């Protein structure tokens, strides 16, 4: 390993990048050294090379060349023995490890690799079926990447908590995009539209049952034999059954995803929404059967939540999905830090004025609301009059008006603009990540109808393997037109 | 065709880009191959080449060189036989087909082509009359492009529904701009100004007749012999005659244009406006003669519409036309998707509060209006008081205020800014497209006074044709000054 | 001239750019041709060359080289005879003609020209006194440019109505900037500060006289012997004397400048302000002596105007001058075209609603004001109630609120942003143009104290002239440090 | 010196950049000249070279090469004699002089210099301990820079009043950043968090004591034996003890910093805040013991101030620190110049209207407040009615509404946007300067616990000095990974 450090083949022949000398010499980007040498962590040489990638053009070029040479050398050294199917200490394949790690160009290479050498056609991935003019008919296998039961690269990129840096920019490569469109427009689009109208009609039934709730007495109420009463009972039953579903789907989401506490609100914002919505529905029905008139309070929240929580489904549509992602970003970053700062100002001035006034229009609850109104421009500057020192009170409002209305809110608006301006293309692009998420969750819940489906499908035989036995895998055909190539 | 695919002249001599082998070999950009070979879809070789253009610099260079060689070869092969006058399956000329297709540079080439070879001066388009110093006096024919009765390239670019990608950037070439200015300042400017004052005085008469409408009784009313009554009767007659015109011009627009349902609101926004305006006028006069007092309601809409619909005419003036195009864009994109989303929020919270309150200030109509007022800052936070659970109601307003006022509207404003910032130059440029549209509609309605006019005019003889017979066409003289050329 | 057109020296030797063949050959940038040839419009060869400049790098290089060769050739051909002192048909010197025309680089060259050839040191402009290390002590004459009684280049650039394209970017060259700073900080700064406190105390006296105006009776009022009455009489006299001054300075400005009607509001915005201010003061004192109580109305306008018209003086200070130039730009461009468009909307909807309502809270004056309030957010949506068709009225407000408040004003705000964003550096730079304007007006009004002053001064003898007689002109010494030059 | 000016070694051998000829010849960037020559102001050759730097790439390259040659020549000429330890007339070291002056690249060079020549390893600064692969373990001494009792470079960069141009960009170099992180996360983070909760609980106790202040009688009040009275007395004592501290820490800040009057509000904004806060607390307790009921007025200000003054502590946290720096910038630049301009408008129109009205709702205090309300949109357009000339009054409001609401404020908002847009990265970067400031003040107040600590520490022996005696200094170890270097 020490000789590998100095790139010395002499002492090597005499005899953090792992410990095996070949691993360090490969990590030191000395292909001749490992070629001469060959001829705990749990990471193989491929996994080590995946970890070594720095997503820069020179590092990616070196890593891809090293991996191509390693693939050729591995096929020569052992044709029957698996090379890519090996799993690291995490259990991930090296492709999966690179996908998790943040190797955009490396993953693009693995997806799009083709072998000029025919004997290197054993491990090649990209294939070309024909080329009439400038239009070539290409073929990508992508057999394991879509639907391997252990792990799938699509899954790994999907369940990425933004810690992977270019985790969004990964799937921009042609097979992932193309396959994503295929799955969507094949069946995921239609079932998501069915999802949309089921939930929309759910929210309408929940709204009608809520609006025409019965009031007389304290709950529960006797179910009188009447057409209206029968309708309201049936509507309540359908509503609470929907509620317990959006509990169960949500809780299995948390269980199967196992999200961290910090990643919770910064990735699964829609999920927490549809969890809290069902949670309020459950608390409402509990209080409805616990002999309390407060149930409707809980009920109201879920109802309000639910319609505002409908906006996820516009995350479906493209032109609306960007627009949804804006609201996600602002409720996560800006209107939390800003809302704390405005709480600092609000609390400071409200305690100031309440200490200034002596007598009960002055209470800190009422005074904060009264000072809150100024920000929306509905504040009445006249306020109260029982207080002494009119100048010392008025300077406090004028300070609060200059500060929190003009200085602070406007500044916040500028900060938001700084958000929309950077994310106009960015969130545009992000939309297709949530597109992919929904596409995967479709296979998720519909396990029975997705494995049989074989949405990727198109099993085309790879041919003669390095072992030399005829074998078949799954493929998918593309068209690439390049007049510049001729 | 197979030999054309492999760029093989050997098997060709032995014997999607169409089916004829010359067509594919030209499409494969092998000029030597088609030169050796020569010496359903309905598209000719020129139409196929127009379809093959990809509006990139290399593709345009290859296509223009191929078309120049094809023009020389066609003139040599058959001088008398037409080459450009041929029509495709759509009936369009190859220039018209390229104009519809989205070939900016190709159309620029066809407009500005000149032939260094004198024997290629048969098909040349651009001509130079003289050059004193660096100032050359140029000549473009453009004989058919302006006013061919079958199709005109100006017409084709004009009646483009944004599906053609650079459909706006087409006419930026010098002859189209120059000719456009000519037609405008020659007579279209003056007749459009007459249009402006006719419609302005129409709206004033319609407004005066509306303001001083009679009220006593139910309509119609007896025409008493009185100076005021006579004025009001005459004003109503002039108004409804204008109304039926703006119906008839509009309906012939829809008939001659034959717009698609999706292109309807995204291209002809001004037209639908002046159609709905006349439509409300017609419904108003119908109810006026149908013994109903509701006529004025319909009448009012058209009146309001009409003055707001006057803004089209500022689409005439340059500095105002950009400003009009902004309002078009926002009522088409942003304040529709935003208005749906705010409807989601409005409806969710209004049903929430109406379910929370029990008793009739609470009705969903009144509650939506009451919650609507908060967005404009005129909302009264005190709202009602009959409702129980003051905290559970107040948290709902505070949620609605934070969400729809500060979070949502501001975000929408940022989105609009994202619109004005990108379109400051873009819509500036778009103004001259609506300039061209109005210029063409002038020839449209005024068929009798436009064909006689010959606004392009300036018939200059092309000279000796490839057939060898002296012929004359229409031209237009320019001045181009290039000190860099000397 | 024809031979000059073809750059042919053969036919020239045998024998729009003017008519003399040397003029065209120079304009055709053939220096060898005019060298061989030499050895109505009123424009000389230098004036023709100034007109020929296109402010591009190649054109400026060619024009400057041609002018240098022409200067050398003119000095050789006639040393005693003037070359630059000649005047065109306008009477301008070629430097003045280039300054008016829009020749930034040419003017920079004329200011900064130095001659490597010693015999070309006759006409050279820039001089170097010494150079210790990398710090050279330079000398620019600029003798006529500052204070020639006929015309001055500083004056010509100053009295430029933005039609000259780079009229602002002209004086950015080192001698004009440096001299401008000199004049300012020498005496113009102090006298402008005196100007500031004179006008400030004028506005305070005018405000105090206004606030404590007498009311009893109809004007004029008897001057009772009392300390208050004596103060108010004296204050009124001082006020109206200031008023008649700001009339007289203003009217001599219009007379000496002779501005065009279109250039009036787009250049001299501050002047029209200080003219209208004095005009209202005069109308007020006229009505005060015409036995009318309406005088105070006129008086009030001037008072309001005057304090708002004080903002010019912050055009003095740098950090405030940019800020003033913003308000100029917006009241000239955006809040005029926008205010017309909002008048279209306001008038349309106000006539709509007034036609809808029948009975007098409804009058078009009151209804426009009532609809005007919505834009500022002070509008009361409840409006009136006497009107029938509540839905048809409410849809009209909701349309007006969506349109003029959210859609229109916000869009206007975005347009303004588009203004401040482009002019943040631009108006920053413009500030020094108004700096120069004020500096020149100081010499203007103070004719007696400016000609004696010789603010440029520093008369340094040029030396041996091309005539060969010792002569002296005015100069100004600079320091230029260039470590890159050594 | 004259020979040094002309870069002449001949007259030098025969015999503003200082006066010694070697100093000028070095300043003229003639290294060969000073090499041949060697072999009041108080500035040495190193100090002169530091002053000569212009922070441009060529000037920095020349200055660094000259300083390296000067260091080698000084070590050869006198190994025992100090070279860098010399002090200028200000007493600063040349490194400190360059730090104060604005030499970013020069300071980066001095921090990161290493010597390829082993005999130049005497004066070298950067060291490398090892390199396994592409990962080298580096070592920077930085022994004096952190904690020399006379001056420290960290201190000099910290106490910089923005007059030094790149004073922020200085410490971006790796050792200063790294050391800064070390000191923070070692102990400054924890003690600053303790600072945060001490001050937070101080503000809460001050707020509770304020809210429940006693009212009966005139202060002071008898301390009755009661649990509430005992709590309030103890709370007041703790509050005023905190007040006198935030006086004493503040006044020793002003004393030790000795800030200039102009630098006062533009650098130490947080300090003046925490000084005024304690100042109001002191005035309040004075009036409380001076038998006056006005004490609470003073008290209220400090309380309001204090909570709003809490925002400094979010200058601690990163994502909040940028957000704090925005409010600093706007209260320093924009909402001062804007607030003066709006005072011009407010005062002009308020005096206008008060002169227009005759009778006491009209007073200039009440009228300015009434006109002030329009800006926040709470203004009531109806105003009063006692005044005559309704049209002449209404045109004045409409002028004020168009001007100060729409035209002026919006323009101001655009100006603010111009602020947030430029400072989104800039203030982001500035946050680490206030990070450094707090880190240094920690060592400041805690003198006893910082000198013993040796936060930089890690004393590693430099080795053989140029004198040749084994010596030891302080160091700090780094890791730098460069796969591009191999
Ligand atoms: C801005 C430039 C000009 C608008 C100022 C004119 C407003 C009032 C002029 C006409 C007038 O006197 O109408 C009187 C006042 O009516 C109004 O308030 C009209 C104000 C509309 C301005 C909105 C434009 C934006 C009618 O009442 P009266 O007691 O009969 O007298
Ligand atoms: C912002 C900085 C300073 C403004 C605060 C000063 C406001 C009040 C001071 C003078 C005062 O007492 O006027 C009293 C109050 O008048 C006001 O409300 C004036 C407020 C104008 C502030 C608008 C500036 C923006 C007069 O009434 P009183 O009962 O005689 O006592």
């Amino acid at each position: 390993h020490i000789a590998i450090e100095r790139r010395n083949m002499t002492l090597v022949t005499l005899l953090y990048f792992g410990e095996l000398p070949l691993s360090l010499a490969a990590c030191t980007n000395q292909l001749a050294i490992v070629k001469f040498l060959l001829q705990s962590v749990g990471n193989t040489v491929l996994h080590a090379l995946v970890e070594v990638a720095d997503n820069t053009v020179d590092n990616t070029k070196f890593v891809t060349s090293m991996y191509n040479e390693i693939l050729i050398l591995g096929a020569k050294l052992h044709p029957t023995l698996k090379l890519e199917e090996i799993t690291n200490r995490k259990g991930l394949t090296p492709l999966a490890l690179a996908a998790s790690s943040g190797k955009i160009g490396v993953l693009a290479y693995i997806l799009q690799r083709e072998i000029h050498e025919p004997e290197c056609r054993h491990l090649s991935r990209k294939f070309t079926e024909w080329a009439y003019g400038p239009v070539h008919s290409s073929l990508y296998d992508l057999s394991c990447i879509d639907t391997c039961e252990k792990n799938s690269v699509l899954e790994v990129i999907a369940y990425s908590s933004s810690e992977t840096p270019n985790r969004h920019d990964m799937l921009l490569v042609e097979p992932l995009n193309r396959l994503l469109q295929d799955k969507w427009d094949r069946f995921v689009k239609r079932i998501f539209y069915f999802n949309f109208f089921v939930y929309c009609l759910y929210m309408i039934i929940f709204t009608a049952a809520a609006y025409y709730r019965p009031v007389e007495g304290l709950p529960p109420y006797k179910l009188k034999n009447t057409v209206g009463d029968y309708f309201r009972v049936t509507g309540e039953i359908l509503s609470v059954s929907g509620g317990v579903y959006f509990f169960f789907r949500g809780i299995q989401y948390f269980l199967q995803r196992r999200p961290s506490l910090k990643s919770l609100f910064v990735d699964s914002y829609s999920e927490i929404l549809f969890f809290v919505q069902s949670l309020f529905m459950l608390v409402s029905v509990v209080l409805y059967f616990s002999q309390r008139k407060e149930y409707v309070a809980s009920m109201v929240f879920s109802l309000a939540m639910g319609w505002t929580n409908m906006l996820y489904y516009t995350r479906g549509f493209q032109q609306m999905g960007i627009y949804a992602v804006m609201i996600e970003k602002m409720i996560l970053r800006d209107l939390c830090r800003f809302m704390f700062v405005y709480l600092v100002f609000l609390f400071g001035f409200s305690t100031a004025v309440v200490t200034l006034i002596e007598d009960s229009y002055n209470s800190l609850y009422s005074t904060c609301l009264e000072l809150f109104k100024f920000t929306i421009g509905m504040g009445d500057l006249e306020f109260t009059e029982n207080y002494d020192f009119k100048a010392v009170f008025i300077i406090l409002l004028l300070a609060y008006v200059i500060l929190t209305y003009i200085l602070l809110l406007n500044m916040l608006i500028a900060l938001m603009g700084e958000t929309v301006n950077k994310i106009a293309q960015e969130s545009k692009n992000i939309w297709k990540l949530q597109r992919a998420i929904t596409i995967l969750d479709t296979e998720k819940s519909f396990l029975k109808c997705m494995r049989k489906a074989f949405r990727s499908g198109k099993l085309l035989q790879v041919g003669f393997t390095p072992d030399g036995k005829d074998d078949y895998r799954w493929c998918f055909r593309v068209d690439e037109v390049n007049w510049t190539t001729w």
